């Protein structure tokens, strides 16, 4: 496994509590060897004024999960920063649950790149990102 | 004046209600002849579990004035949807509220590219992102 | 099978001669079920002042790839124009000759995006990239 | 002055020679509080198949002048190396000469982020990019 500090999915959901995480209701539902899964409503909270998904929702799944994991990647007092994020909107949401599944494309001493793709509960591609992060001491 | 449809920064507001940008307390307080500016607060509902501004926070701002900028540049029953965004995270925030100017960078007939630059509260840039649409129909 | 114009290799690098791609030497050396492969040299036009590849080839040889790769899925009088590119530099090149890799991420009847990675002659990835495009008629 | 190194355009532009930016015949022609500008040709070494400018060859003119900057503004045996690049593509060029615009966006001890503007001859925007760069020292 990439992973580096050894947390629990229990304990990366109690972090969000009191903060954007909690507050949209973002869960991480699963994590492998080199992966990791977050789940994100489609409600009042999240969707625009015409019903579907905020495409600045999918976003703030996809940033929440990719530097959770670029975390996880790290140690003791090292801390990960999002330095750059893009993400494709290709697919609109209008209910259920969205799934942001994280996957690395780069993991070095000092940066790392990662790719999220968010299905909708259908299973098809709504959005798909790249988040590029620093690895910092401070 | 690059804007098309005619529309109060009241009526912008009130759009939000009950969605996202509402929750959020996000609010449209300038529109010029060709910039439009929104404040979002600094917050439990937009920080990460450390303490700081969360990045998607930032893009959620970003795509919420660059999509409302790109539908006041269309017509009728035309609509505009996000493509593509990205964004440099510059700097964090901790508190206050933060502010996004959007200008255009193309205003096209089947496309759009939104430039959102969001400050904080001593006017030091935070983030800054771009926002690619394309106008449709139906 | 995702093309949808019949063209082989020894006409993509004809087409290439004449332009930037020849001046460069890029040539497709292979087209897949869904992928397309062109290799680039690591040479005195490709070269920054100090014998490392220029990451700016990269970005030349990820968008001339993903290009040819969206234009190979139109047909016709369409043809398809890189809307937005971004790209990772992870590791640079010396020598020999470097190879991109480009898949389909996303093929709609409007848009397309395409990931495209480049790696060198020992096959560690140099460049990772992701190229958005627009199908138009005119 | 962000300028943390002292040299001159003709410096500059004699480093290209035998290089990438050399045979593009890119060349440096302003130096100011916080920019950098320099112009590339829009010709056969620049155009892709269909007699455009190639959008790669406006990255690579954007990476170049990003890049020099940065390292204007580093001292000692500190060095750039280019992180992330991303450009969106708003207006194609035929003839003549394009030129970038280099300004920062953030200048760090660890990082920089740049933003590069490039036009056509009328004064058009064609391309807007920025470029994050990473300071090392070895």
């Amino acid at each position: 496994m990439i992973w580096k500090r050894k947390i629990t999915l229990e304990a990366l959901n109690a972090m969000g509590e009191g903060n954007m995480v909690g507050f949209l209701d973002i869960r991480f539902e699963h994590i492998g060897d080199d992966t990791l899964e977050a789940t994100m409503p489609v409600d009042s909270r999240t969707k625009q004024p015409f019903g579907l998904l905020h495409g600045g929702a999918s976003v703030v799944l996809a940033e929440s999960i990719g530097s959770v994991a670029g975390y996880l990647c790290t140690e003791g007092e090292q801390k990960v920063v999002g330095l750059e994020i893009n993400a494709n909107h290709v697919r609109s949401a209008r209910e259920g649950r969205v799934r942001g599944v994280c996957k690395p494309l780069h993991l070095g001493s000092r940066h790392q790149v990662w790719q999220i793709e968010i299905f909708d509960e259908k299973g098809r591609l709504c959005c798909s990102s790249r988040l590029t992060t620093a690895i910092l001491l401070e």
